């Protein structure tokens, strides 16, 4: 059958597949108080797309729509009227969680609302700056609305426009939490069509994960969004589609220069990472180093101890 | 053992814009009379050789990063920055590349969004600063390794690590947004270099097909149309396979992999764009499920069906 390769990409030739900006660190933990079940960035290894996921960086954390007329909220002062991101028409009784690409955590996503050019306006008339809090009750991005927070500027009402994401927010009340989901449709509502949750299930392994500093806008602290594979990687593995000849895929991160393995790692058929590891720590790797398939195994291979 | 050439399996609705970060719109052809065709981003062999500022990440398309230094005092530019490359790698000027990796490749002004120390403050959106980087500014002077910051959104903070999201293109009253009108990395006292190279049909007849995005246009009254000669994912594919070149023109294909039928043919030039044998500026239509197939190696006489 069709070989399964993983692309030749370098450290920093990765993208975060949950938000668009470069991996800068890999990282692990045990993450014992919380259900890891992102929706962007999953993808099986023989190619298959699931939860938000979709195939373009732009995509990610990125909204589209029309704009309502001014609501009587403080908050969501105008309210999105979603499409996918391609521009095709969204339908709430689609195989999805929401929109492809709509934001997988709890918090408040930052970024620019571009609308209708102004002819007349002064500099940066049409781009508003704008705070998406998947934490507010008109975040129902299932049933195909999600609410807005101008925080620079003023968005214009009943126009089609494009969210461009830039960065996180933390306010008083809204702290970032990158594995808690969004309520899809609302609080009392249960999301529908999730990727599954993942963890590790043999003894003294953690998940190793892609990890990218975004930048923080509000709150004053560094923000970590980790992703399970980068974006390189569901593209890559839908454009092969190979076929997963077991549940495991043995990888070792290999320096090309001199050809050594610096730890090896069991890649999961469902799309994400384990290693055997205990504790909360980043994983240092050399600059040129890249992940290479080794062989396939199964769930029961003892990995060797970083 | 020789590695086959192939394009990625992409439809229309699944490719990004080389030179901006925003999905592919249409397919777009024009005769471009008056201008030199030679964009600086989305340039990459067919054998996956990367060319001028072109490098792998969307996200590194049109954006900067590096250290603000102190108020310029200046009117527009109020800081400059102090550029590496968007991977963090330290930049030096004598490196051979235009400027930077992924420094923007047209006239006009870029808008986007500066991001620096996260600060004390409580005020909404206080770290995320709303900017102007004009490539006609004579601030701008990537290949030296610095650029001009103009400020239209909050304040920018002197001497701090800096990042730029871009977002959208801005047109004021003297700088009109100029797609082939390359930047002078260097000023206007000194010519560009280590440019990929410039791009046309090699015969009257042909015309460069265009993968075409529309992009937000925060200042001016028109939208905005940016052109690139091949996909970012194309960039990305080549360089992974990096299949040899068999000859100087790739025949391609745009099928319908629903029906087996071919749209048109056209020629994918080792450089890394296409022509197709056209006359006159428009979009051509082609259907969603589609996609650019490879078809064989030809040469520079091959000769396309007219539209
Ligand atoms: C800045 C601030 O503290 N505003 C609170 C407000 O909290 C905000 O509510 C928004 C939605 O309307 C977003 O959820 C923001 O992320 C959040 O900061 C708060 O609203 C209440 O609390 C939130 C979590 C939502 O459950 C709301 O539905 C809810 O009404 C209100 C009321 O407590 O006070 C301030 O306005
Ligand atoms: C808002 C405005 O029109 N300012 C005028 C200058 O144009 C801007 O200059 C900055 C750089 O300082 C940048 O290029 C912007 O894109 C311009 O809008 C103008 O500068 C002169 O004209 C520019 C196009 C540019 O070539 C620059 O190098 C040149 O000095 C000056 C001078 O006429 O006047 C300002 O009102």
């Amino acid at each position: 059958t069709k070989p399964f390769t993983l692309p030749i990409l370098t450290i920093g030739e990765l993208t975060n597949s949950r938000f668009p900006a470069p991996i800068d660190q890999l990282y692990t933990s045990p993450n014992a108080d919380v259900v890891v079940q992102p929706q962007n960035g999953r993808c099986s290894l023989d190619g298959e797309l699931q939860g938000t996921t979709q195939l373009l960086t732009t995509a990610i954390c990125s909204y589209r729509g029309m704009t309502s007329n001014p609501t009587r909220d403080y908050w969501d002062g105008h309210l999105l009227h979603l499409v996918h991101p391609n521009g095709a028409t969204y339908d709430p009784t689609e195989d999805v969680p929401a929109p492809f690409g709509t934001q997988d955590f709890r918090g408040i996503l930052y970024g620019v609302l571009t609308q209708n050019p102004r002819a007349s306006g002064d500099e940066a008339a049409n781009s508003q700056g704008v705070y998406i809090s998947s934490t507010s009750e008109k975040f129902t991005p299932k049933l195909g609305t999600i609410g807005l927070h101008q925080v620079q500027g003023n968005i214009a009402s009943n126009q089609q426009s494009k969210f461009t994401p830039v960065g996180i927010a933390v306010n008083g009340n809204t702290p970032f939490r990158q594995w808690e989901l969004p309520n899809y449709s609302g609080a009392l509502t249960l999301n529908t069509n999730l990727a599954p949750a993942v963890g590790p299930n043999f003894p003294g392994e953690q998940i190793l994960f892609f990890r990218s500093n975004v930048p923080s806008v509000q709150g004053g602290q560094p923000i970590e969004i980790d992703c399970l594979i980068p974006q390189e990687w569901v593209s890559h593995f839908y454009q092969e589609s190979a076929p997963s000849q077991s549940d495991v895929a043995l990888v070792r991160y290999v320096n090309p220069d001199t050809g050594r393995t610096i730890f090896e790692a069991k890649l999961h058929r469902q799309g994400f990472i384990t290693i055997a590891a205990t504790g909360s720590n980043p994983v240092v790797v050399p600059p040129n180093g890249y992940f290479r398939f080794d062989s396939w195994v199964n769930q029961f291979y003892a990995l060797a101890p970083m």
